[PDB]
């Protein structure tokens, strides 16, 4: 046989990146998944996350209490986080016996897979009581955030999009949607109505509270080959189009 | 300028009027929510709330076990409640050590937003083991209860819709799935089916046990100019249309 | 004061004992401890020194 | 240049050489620390260590109690440790359910640095009831216990100075005070009787409880360049002046 890597006889090295580029192109295909990742990051350096995977379309929507850390199988000042919620849905509400929960998101990291179509991005950031924008009457349903995510890059490639906000001030107190499509360049989507009712409820769902964001690096977002922008700015994620 | 309140050129009263008037019917236009809220009164006076607000359509849909009493932080009987569960679910299933649990709805009330169309209103009210109606071979889904919703009203305006039921008895143990559409009185939906789908990610949802009706009203419904309709037939919420 | 003494201690209420102790050790010395957290909120975010008015500035250590 | 260590143009030695000379000498300056460290041995191998850190003097005074081990978040049999103390201080004074607290000292260290004048150190070795030698009014105050002290070395340097005395008798139940004061071969000292007066409060103090002698060697004297000396009479410190 011809020598490895001397020649276009090299089909080992053929198939190599032909692998990858079909992994690439079969998630950009309407038969491959859409994802959504919802990162909410805690003052303990713990990181919730919530991940759904999908066919055609993809979403999460959680309440303000949902986003709050919940340390499993520890203490949480379960009744005083009670009375925290009550003086976060209506100021002096409550009665609790902090000034500010160590349980409230610090911050939001959203991200999608880069089979999403940026531009079908929906994002619902409700106040602490799930209204959008003040009062239901005057709430459009969503606000269409596409232009704000930023591009994840490995070697030239996109990887995903991240849209990242900090909720620093007291008063960050949010319920969260958001939701977006899979990539569809065709004209094709009449007849596929049932199978997208369906993909629903195929929609798989994952959560878990990781204590820091080295672990969700290293054990989350690395081995699953997800994108990822850390703190400092650092890109991870697995180049596949046309690379070995 | 002109005197307050003397003439066709109070801008300032005519810009009142208009803003007031375009939350009304921002929010029967396409573009708004609709909104629904399940309210379960238990014996102690405490009320959940279950609120979801979304654009196009909107529902709830709790288990038997979903709607019980949960105090936060408190004691529950958390074993003697599984027992009772058994007991709801076939009689004499469990080996519980009370007649009546507590925990049990002594009512609903169902309340949706003055956007939906009342005629699209469907409810599922199942017994304890999520059947609408014995044995789901004769089940039909859902039954179309428009018609026992009473117009919430103030100041002549129809601020929401409500429909209310007490479960006194002893055997009235339900499960509970509701659903509107929002109001559409034109002949526009081809085109926008992907955009339901999106809805159905970007719904917000809320729940919460408030101590009593009262708090309800002044923490819950007040605030966030929502409608209700007390115990003692009073009607809650703010009219807009035409109005400062 | 020792860095433990300036960590909050909430009176009469649950404060993660066992795992603070162990979260000393890893500040005391890298991957000293084995505690359950990357940050504990009970570490100070900040400190103000105030003086009364009769002091003198110049002293001050 | 010239080559690595051959000639006297080997700046980069030279400063290595008075980067460590100087460490050593600023040290045994007035403007530099003297410190001491009290090392409380307990039958589960673990030790508690004291240390403090100052200008001019520096001292440790601790309580018979204060000694006695106490394991953080974990059960110190606190109520029948109440009982033993009040067994200590007077015989048959407490109702304990234990002949030994095993929460008793069953050693002393203590270490000075090497900045310290060792015929300075006194040592107030109490009984339980803080009493220097059997009643107060026949006590003086200290016992100045300079000669007991063993150099500490390495490669020839004095690293520090230690005073080692075990407890291994029932009887032995101690409160301890040790002092010393830093080196002064100079005649100044008038005009800075203000300056000592704040190093009092300037003093920096540390305790904390470590499981096992290897782990105060690895993790708490070897980090910061602390001189020890284990139970195998090994010397731990770095040595300094005119060493690179
Ligand atoms: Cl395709
Ligand atoms: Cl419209
Ligand atoms: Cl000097």
């Amino acid at each position: 046989a011809d020598v490895a890597g001397t020649s276009n006889r090299d089909f080992r090295g053929r198939e190599q990146r032909l692998f990858n580029s079909e992994q690439y192109n079969y998630n950009n295909s309407l038969n491959g998944e859409v994802s959504v990742w919802v990162y909410a990051y805690y003052s303990d350096g713990s990181v919730l996350v919530i991940n759904k995977n999908s066919q055609y379309k993809v979403g999460i929507s959680e309440t303000f209490k949902a986003l709050k850390e919940y340390r499993e199988g520890q203490h949480n000042d379960s009744y005083d986080e009670y009375e925290v919620n009550q003086s976060i849905y209506y100021p002096n509400g409550g009665d609790a016996r902090k000034f500010h929960s160590n349980a409230k998101p610090r911050a939001i990291q959203i991200i999608f897979s880069p089979s999403v179509n940026v531009r079908t991005i929906k994002m619902a950031k409700g106040n602490a009581v799930s209204v959008p924008d003040e009062y239901l009457q005057r709430s459009h349903p969503w606000e269409a955030t596409g232009i704000k995510y930023r591009k994840i890059k490995r070697d030239g490639e996109i990887v995903g999009y991240s849209h990242y906000f900090e909720l620093p001030h007291e008063y960050n107190s949010i319920s969260l949607a958001v939701s977006g499509v899979h990539k569809n360049p065709s004209s094709y989507n009449v007849h596929n109505v049932m199978d997208v009712f369906q993909s629903c409820d195929l929609a798989l769902r994952f959560c878990n509270r990781y204590w820091a964001e080295l672990e969700l690096v290293n054990h989350y977002i690395s081995p699953n080959a997800y994108p990822y922008l850390d703190i400092n700015n650092h890109s991870y994620g697995v180049a596949l189009s046309n690379r070995q």
